[PDB]
């Protein structure tokens, strides 16, 4: 056994030498494609609330107005007779919920490691940690052991389970694969985010009127990615450096979203003034995570690329507005949010890698829009905020 | 210290990303340097166990099953336990004693403010050892098998300690019997990869998330109601401990987790309408115990350092699952009677109080050993283990290094 002087020498030959790198992602999604032109429809037959006539007209106006095309999800109109519980409005269901989010959501989430593992191209042998996060479904043994188990992941492989983090999660998971990374030679964390929307499904009602605007914002998804520090030269392809992550709670706002998982499953409340305290708050939170690391602010935001969680259009316009940004800036954002929805911890990683792709097929500068730094930025419950400086790399 | 104002650990005044990491990283190990526990304040004494639970689930009629449960609690080798709850408190919850009423509401309502509650009054006990602000801490893990709530508990503690708003929180939620190695190995990573950060670590638990009335064709979960308690233990971790200011006693030095193949249906529990409900297959004891020398054969390794011929030359924190894990991991390692001793009295005085135990464990090693006079926290030696046991079956393995007193 060693000495108390040796015990330096092994934290010297433990820890890796530079920055975590995000160096593949994968995405995956149900098969079921749900229109929002017709949701309103579909959504109020499938919950036998057609006779409620003045209710669907004021949740087709939600609708018309989110700036999402369509949504995916695990379930049809066909699947969802077999669970009249789910479809109803208070009625015993976390149960059922369970069921389908406990085995559903890992095994989804795999189908986006098995994209990202693919593309990044080394054994899943060389695998050390494995990040998982949702916030549909608790079970013990967790939903990161699921994971690792699908995958066939070695038996020591370090672990971590975020649950219920909601729509910051994203950025959290860039939080805890930064310091995984880069306090650990050799290490390369996957990263799993994955969702199941149907934890939070049920019929509307006139004193669950903010129910409403997260039937017409959340659609199911999964994102992965590989992260690692000291990039192997002529194997791996390293592309956004994760240079300072920081958690921010805003002050005397737990009453503006707040979530509880009850017998009737994931009760969703929302209050009205969630896009303002986002956006006054956000800009103390960039100069924040800049200070962090000693860089001085841009004196325009616009010389930075953004990864803004999509939590909604107008959270969206609205931190545009105060970061008096160009309508190009978010368009990653804006066509995620088109395409897919709000697929809570999934999202930053769909507009991370739909980023790359377009600054690959433009043939630009750097894999972050041909810019050099940007903000990955995860808001939900609490008010958090997680502020995610990146740093691309050349192509 | 972290030298955080010196100049060779100055940030670069260009963007430069290498020279960024170079100043954000820690120098040294990641080590525990203070212990704070808490409890909640109903005693339930383990010889008289037998005939308060099966009153106060109506279940006294049972004779042939009160006679099982009385020789179950007999042969536990727990003396008492806590809790946040006496008869009185249960009268006003007839769902929560039966067997399987809808009751996760009101376990919720219990739980989902009371954790916090609990663990803050730990976390309180460990600043003040510390010395150091509140506001000096960086990052919060908060651990706990009972309820879940948007924002999470770790908001809530945070909440409730006034700690900085810009305070890095981790959130274990159900990581089980196996979660007091897990924080362990979280905040080990996040002290040593960030310099100056302190890392408040927090387990607590509520054990009436799974408390219920037994059953005949559920005779598993009696195992549980006659082991689970209610306790917090909150620990300060940090690298490059401030000389003068800062009292180091453990360094955290490789941290690993390993899963038992073919394994999943011996240990698991489901969060259900009637709340938490336990499940155990026999064999655990055996099963963990034949797989435990190779997950500290790993750890070792992992680091250089050729694993002891003899397993006596270490110090051990294992977590008490029961006195059954602990026997038989005794019994495989050929550890002499004391070396579970530490492991044994807190087992005896608060019974498997969850993510919370190696806390209340690695505590009274160091207070024993402190008021003996040896040579080390780590009861005079230099190098141990600490292991946590759960869902899986999964095991964590941390290896410590104790530093003298």
């Amino acid at each position: 056994l060693p000495l108390m002087e040796d015990v330096q020498g092994i934290r010297k030959a433990q820890k890796a030498d530079g920055t975590a790198t995000v160096m593949a992602i994968g995405t995956a999604h149900p098969p079921h494609i749900f229109p929002q032109d017709t949701y309103a429809d579909v959504y109020f037959r499938a919950t036998n609330s057609e006779h409620k006539v003045e209710l669907k007209k004021k949740f087709d106006h939600i609708c018309k107005k989110t700036m999402i095309g369509k949504r995916y999800f695990n379930y049809d109109e066909e699947f969802l007779k077999k669970y009249p519980n789910i479809t109803s409005y208070d009625e015993p269901s976390l149960n059922d919920r369970q069921d389908i989010c406990v085995p559903g959501v890992p095994a989804l989430g795999t189908e986006a490691a098995v994209k990202a593992i693919e593309e990044w191209g080394r054994p899943k042998s060389e695998i050390t940690h494995l990040v998982f996060c949702t916030s549909c479904g608790v079970d013990m043994p967790s939903a990161d052991f699921q994971c690792a188990k699908l995958l066939g992941l070695h038996a020591n492989v370090n672990k971590y389970c975020i649950y219920m983090q909601g729509c910051y999660a994203g950025g959290t998971v860039m939080r805890y694969a930064k310091d995984l990374a880069e306090n650990n030679r050799g290490a390369r964390v996957l990263v799993v985010c994955a969702e199941l929307t149907i934890m939070g499904l049920r019929a509307p009602n006139e004193t669950h009127l903010d129910n409403a605007i997260g039937i017409s914002l959340f659609g199911d998804g999964a994102a992965a990615l590989i992260i690692g520090s000291d990039p192997i030269i002529g194997v791996e392809k390293p592309m956004f450096e994760i240079v300072c992550t920081k958690q921010t709670v805003i002050p005397n706002t737990e009453d503006v979203i707040h979530l509880h998982l009850r017998e009737t499953g994931m009760m969703f409340y929302l209050s009205k003034g969630s896009p303002m305290t986002i956006s006054n708050n956000v800009e103390a939170c960039l100069i924040d995570v800049f200070k962090s690391v000693g860089i001085t602010p841009p004196e325009d935001w616009n010389s930075l690329f953004w990864i803004p969680h999509p939590g909604g259009r107008a959270i969206l316009d609205q931190v545009e507005a105060k970061l008096k940004l160009r309508p190009e800036k978010f368009r990653a954002a804006r066509t995620v949010l088109w395409d897919y929805g709000n697929m809570v911890s999934a999202s930053v990683g769909y507009i991370l890698d739909e980023m790359r792709r377009k600054s690959a097929a433009k043939g630009l500068e750097t894999y972050g829009e041909g810019l050099e730094w940007g903000v990955l930025l995860g808001f939900g419950p609490g008010i958090t905020v997680e502020t995610i400086l990146l740093h691309s790399l050349p192509l």
